[PDB]
């Protein structure tokens, strides 16, 4: 045969798949994909005018706790020692963050020790017991108290699902947001870079082996039924829109989405950190990202006097516009259910498999959808090709 | 013979330059070392009650972007992720440190851009031109102004000296002290952890070899014409008080000290930070070392509700003090240049090398050490020992 496996999508779930069946089981591996560049969302490109990284689907950096992904993707590309740092933006001055020891101290006036802050959260807190909450105005309350809630969190939440907090399930936070120290890595993984030459490069990497075919600017709905004529038996891996596969046969599914408004500043640096979060309504945007402190490491091939960077919106998502997290109504979630009895049916009848974040409704985090991949893999796909 | 190689003191310097010679040139190599401990200052131990390793001899950082050190101490020990971060205590509130745009923000009231914060910085530092200073007060003033200068410097810096900054040698500080961005990173080299194990148990691999003697609790001049006796033409390296070496014939050296004072706290914790500089002359310390935090990977190792302190104090060091810093006053580098001469006729007389901390009346980085009896090593030692 020319291929035994089709793989529609080139994110990280169809290129783990891919790479899995190419170099593991010795396939031959056709890759789809609609776009004309690699990578699906996790895709970075180099700003025309600086030169600079910038990633057109959302920022994304790279946290692990899961020893067989690291060792995994560090197969295809190296990563920096970046440890991912972020600030908030609170009425003229930028706060440490997230919520501990530090913000603690710049907001309430003086240093807090770490047992003086525990208490202090104890009164502020009081107002509601968590087991009381109606929506997630309260709960937040509840958990950190009015003072502390409505500075950063009422706001930033509200812009970023366009509505008022009153109006959301008190299930969206399940955790005391309050670090009780003065540490404040966003992430709290064991393994965290960016990868050393790009996203691009790492990407394009995992597609680089003499098993797999990839075919750029190519819609699986337009070529399927030729491909599969082909070689029949062959099975397909499908990372693309759940509910489109099925033709919204039921209802298209909700999701959210964000515009992005990148300009090039004439100045080298804008805000001395890679991400500014704004947590006062008085701004459209959520944060602002500045692109080129994501790798410092390479601030000699960087613009003296220019910089990159990028505001970022929130809204509802529909048609046309990029899905980026699911919404999650009830009215969804059954909707949902319904197209996953459609998918093992057509898994069953026709060897076509289901993955990844448009195929699933899901989100994922890169190292999620890696061994998500990584799982279909090893569980579903190995008896599928013999 | 019994030894090759005899090397008084087993601080890094002694250390290094016994491996060498003990697994380069497979000589035996004696180690003479008058505490009852290896490793010189940079020696650490566990606090009896909790359990957690603290340093007698001030708190050890490991940083280098020396890669030629970098390898060879990573032959001995492994290190950690541990990046080094610093607070600055000044009226009741914690600042971030060093200077930047973080604490700029906390202590002139609202975020300033990098390009705001520069210039914020030229119109402080405009009273006096660098070029003009007298004294380490107005240099500093010269540099970033009277109100940062007086906040975080004045005091600190008084108490870690014992003297008014007027003075001061101008000459003291070189740079500008400010950084324009949000990085607080306390240094600035390419690698940076602590021991994995510990320092103590990394020092000792570094003895732990078949050829490396080693004899605690001995004090070489007390048995130097024996040990020369038994092999007259093997060499020795002194890593010992320079001026003692030579009956302080010549004056004695002078050296600035530390006391520290060590606590056991009934808390978890303390301040939720490793270090915690105090800028403020109301109290006697310049900082406060909490231990635990060194190593937050070991917190299932520690005390729940314990936690070991320990509060820095500076003057003037003398004898039975132990010898951190060199003063280096006028009158003590000239007394230096002349027990140089004094070394180099006693080196070539009776081929008795020094080197290292003590021995050459010098601050010294660990990497910085370790580097210089590399040097030694290689360029004096080969030789020595044919
Ligand atoms: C804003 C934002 C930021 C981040 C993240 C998400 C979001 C929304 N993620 C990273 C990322 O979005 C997610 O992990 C991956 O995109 C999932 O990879 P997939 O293969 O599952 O989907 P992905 O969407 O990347 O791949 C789908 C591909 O299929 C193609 N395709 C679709 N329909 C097709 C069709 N009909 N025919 C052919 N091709 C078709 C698409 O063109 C696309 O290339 C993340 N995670 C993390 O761990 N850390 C982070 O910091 C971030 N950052
Ligand atoms: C407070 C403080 C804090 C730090 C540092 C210094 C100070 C003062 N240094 C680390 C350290 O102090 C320095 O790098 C090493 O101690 C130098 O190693 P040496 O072998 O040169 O001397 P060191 O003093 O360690 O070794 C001398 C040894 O010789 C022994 N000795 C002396 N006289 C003797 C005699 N007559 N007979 C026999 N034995 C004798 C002593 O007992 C001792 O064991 C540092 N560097 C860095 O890179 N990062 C850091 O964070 C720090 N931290
Ligand atoms: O300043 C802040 C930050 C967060 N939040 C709340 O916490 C949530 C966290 O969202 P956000 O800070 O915007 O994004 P992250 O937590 O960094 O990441 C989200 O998106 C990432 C990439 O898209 C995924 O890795 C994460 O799982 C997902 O939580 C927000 O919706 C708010 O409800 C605030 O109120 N204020
Ligand atoms: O809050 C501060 C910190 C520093 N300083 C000034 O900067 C100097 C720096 O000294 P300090 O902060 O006490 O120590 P370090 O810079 O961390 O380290 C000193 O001691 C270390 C270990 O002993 C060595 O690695 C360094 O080379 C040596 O500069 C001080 O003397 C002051 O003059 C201030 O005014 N305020
Ligand atoms: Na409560
Ligand atoms: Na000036």
């Amino acid at each position: 045969s020319d291929f035994d496996l089709i793989v529609v999508g080139s994110g990280l779930f169809g290129l783990t798949v891919a790479e899995r069946a190419a170099s593991q089981l010795g396939k031959k591996v056709l890759i789809v994909e609609k776009r004309s560049h690699l990578g699906g969302n996790a895709y970075s490109e180099a700003e025309p005018e600086t030169g600079i990284e910038i990633h057109k689907y959302g920022a994304h950096l790279f946290h692990t706790s899961n020893k067989r992904v690291w060792d995994y993707v560090n197969q295809f590309t190296a990563f920096t020692g970046y440890q991912h740092r972020v600030f908030a933006m609170h009425n003229g001055t930028a706060y440490q963050f997230p919520m501990g020891l530090g913000l603690i101290n710049q907001f309430f006036g003086r240093y807090y020790t770490p047992d003086e802050a525990r208490e202090l959260i104890k009164e502020q807190s009081a107002e509601i017991d968590s087991k009381d909450a109606t929506n997630l105005e309260e709960k937040a309350i509840s958990l950190i108290g009015r003072p502390l809630y409505e500075a950063f969190i009422r706001d930033y939440t509200a812009k970023q699902w366009q509505t008022d907090p009153k109006e959301l399930p008190a299930g969206n936070i399940t955790r005391l947001p309050v670090r009780y120290n003065f540490d404040n890595r966003y992430f709290n993984d064991t393994y965290e870079g960016l990868p050393v030459d790009g996203y691009a490069q790492w990407l394009s990497n995992m597609a680089d082996h003499e098993n797999i075919e990839v075919r750029l600017d190519t819609d699986w709905f337009e070529v399927r039924e030729d491909l599969r004529a082909q070689n029949p038996e062959a099975p397909v891996v499908y990372t693309g829109p759940l509910d489109r596969y099925f033709d919204y046969s039921e209802g298209h599914l909700g999701w959210r989405t964000l515009d992005f408004e990148t300009e090039v500043l004439n100045t080298g640096d804008f805000q001395g950190t890679p991400v500014m979060n704004y947590n006062d309504a008085e701004f459209p945007y959520t944060r602002i990202h500045e692109f080129r402190h994501f790798h410092p490491e390479r601030e000699d091939r960087h613009p003296k006097d220019k910089t990159v960077i990028m505001k970022e919106y929130s809204r509802f998502a529909e048609e046309g516009d990029e899905p980026y997290y699911p919404i999650n109504t009830p009215s969804d979630r059954e909707m949902l259910f319904k197209y996953r009895e459609l998918a093992d049916a057509e898994t069953e009848s026709g060897k076509v498999y289901f993955g990844g974040r448009l195929g699933t409704y899901q989100y994922l985090d890169m190292h999620m959808a890696i061994a998500s991949a990584l799982s279909m893999f090893d569980n579903k796909l190995v008896d599928a090709l013999k």
